[PDB]
């Protein structure tokens, strides 16, 4: 739209994008820049529009003539209007990718798992979901919703929150003096913070330690909320019995990561909140035209 | 209850049964047969009731004054009642069961799953619910619930039903003439037909072919709905991708079977049906008393 558009990002794959993006507006000149470093073909003074997920620091220096940025969900960013995408079922694929989690973890699925690696039919007590305690830590648009699907399976669901919630069939817990018995009594716990100075690091090895022994953690929030190392110690205690993880302090997750050969923990990549090009692409499109066209930007944060 | 149990089953744990039954009925005679050639100690001829799981051929032979069969979910079988389980819930576990295996496929679990023990971060191509077919293959109580919960998750969910269905939200298909085009528009499908002549072997070589190349397959109802060899040569050939397999012709699954060394089959040892003793026994109690006082049974099959 009479200039460029920049895409960054470790964890997206560019090329769709650039198709989703050109689809929807023929001839936008979609440029990937190389995850790394950065490097990015053609004259710099051309990009008008970066699309972004953690770009490297000094990346928006590149580009003096940035009109608009868009997040793929400060000290170099310019002075322009910053987008989020808005993409109106991610609570329902967050909501459904929880529901997974918890239920293998319910299920004993990883015990069964490592079961047919080893050639043998495995036999557990079979449980009731109404005996299986499951917590929810957050209960913002994203958490409300995957506890209220949660408890719909017969599920003993709790959430936890810091300010006051009623959410129909779920018990809910408030305030940072709760947080100890909210935990305790969880066998299950889910991670669905958002990630603000004060719940940066709040699953801290303090409040790990609160929960009880054998319990089974999953992350879908944003790697930070949780301190990486002690969730690792915990794992490797026996504290925590088994985890999911969808996100991590650094991401791709370094190779060296202990994470990635533990029997007792499921690494995905960025799949609870994973953004869709095809279904995104136009409310960035009409973006650019409202930025080139003086018209306030839909989606700003 | 003046008269001893006998329990058979090599799929269930024979002593949580028996602990449930006892407390239950305290001083109940509980007696546990052992797997494989059924020799259970005591007098036989005080054994009036019988909890079982496929016994052995002439097991029944043994307990001249059994009054009373419950099965665990016939020439030997003598002239008596007849019960099953009725566990309220079921339904729920097993739709919760299937939700848990729809989206693990959905969202390309095994693959990932690969990855981690590869050490790599993966990245496959977003795609949204909607556009994921899922066909649930038999309409009855378990699997009307099944698709209802499917649909709710946003997927293109289409049934299949011997007979006309109309389910809220679900693309139903019904009569045999119909069967190959709903399995040839069927990305992922859910086998949840009850097993009798009609049905047994239905998924043979010919209907997995319908299927397109490169479907995930899901086993809830019974192994011999599906023709165990045609779906290993589907597996072998890549005509199907990947599977999740929760009943088999033979169980527990021989330690032969190709099924358990490969990378894209789960197989889980009877884990969607399975009955819990702790909810089941009272029923059971109840049925060993009216049966001692000539009442009719519940739950008579």
């Amino acid at each position: 739209a009479s200039g460029a558009l920049v895409f960054y990002s470790a964890v997206d794959i560019g090329q769709d994008w650039k198709s989703a993006l050109q689809a929807a507006h023929p001839g936008l000149d979609v440029r990937i820049a190389r995850a790394g470093d950065g490097h990015v073909e053609g004259d710099p003074e051309e990009v008008r529009y970066a699309l972004v997920w953690k770009p490297p620091h000094g990346f928006f220096a590149r580009f003096p003539n940035l009109k608009l940025v868009i997040n793929l969900g400060r000290d170099d960013l310019p002075d322009v209007p910053v987008t989020r995408l808005s993409d109106p079922n991610m609570s329902q694929m967050m909501a459904s990718f929880v529901l997974f989690c918890v239920l293998r973890h319910a299920r004993d699925i990883p015990t069964f798992e490592r079961a047919q690696r080893e050639g043998r039919w495995h036999y557990v007590h079979p449980r009731t979901a109404a005996e299986i305690r499951v917590g929810v830590l957050g209960l913002g648009d994203l958490g409300a919703a995957a506890a209220l699907e949660l408890a719909r399976h017969g599920f003993d669901v709790r959430g936890w929150s810091r300010t006051p919630k009623a959410l129909e069939g779920v018990s809910c817990f408030h305030g940072l003096e709760a947080l100890p018995g909210f935990l305790a009594g969880s066998e299950i716990v889910v991670v669905m913070l958002p990630l603000t100075p004060e719940t940066r690091g709040l699953m801290n090895a303090e409040r790990l330690a609160h929960l009880p022994r054998g319990a089974k953690f999953i992350n879908v929030a944003r790697g930070p909320v949780v301190d990486e190392a002690a969730l690792i110690a915990a794992l490797r205690s026996g504290h925590i019995a088994e985890a999911t993880l969808d996100v991590f302090e650094v991401e791709p997750l370094p190779v060296g990561s202990p994470l990635w050969a533990m029997d007792n923990v499921l690494v995905t990549p960025h799949l609870a909140s994973i953004a869709i090009p095809r279904t995104a692409a136009p409310q960035i499109v009409e973006n650019i035209r409202r930025i080139e066209a003086g018209e306030p930007v839909l989606n700003q944060v």
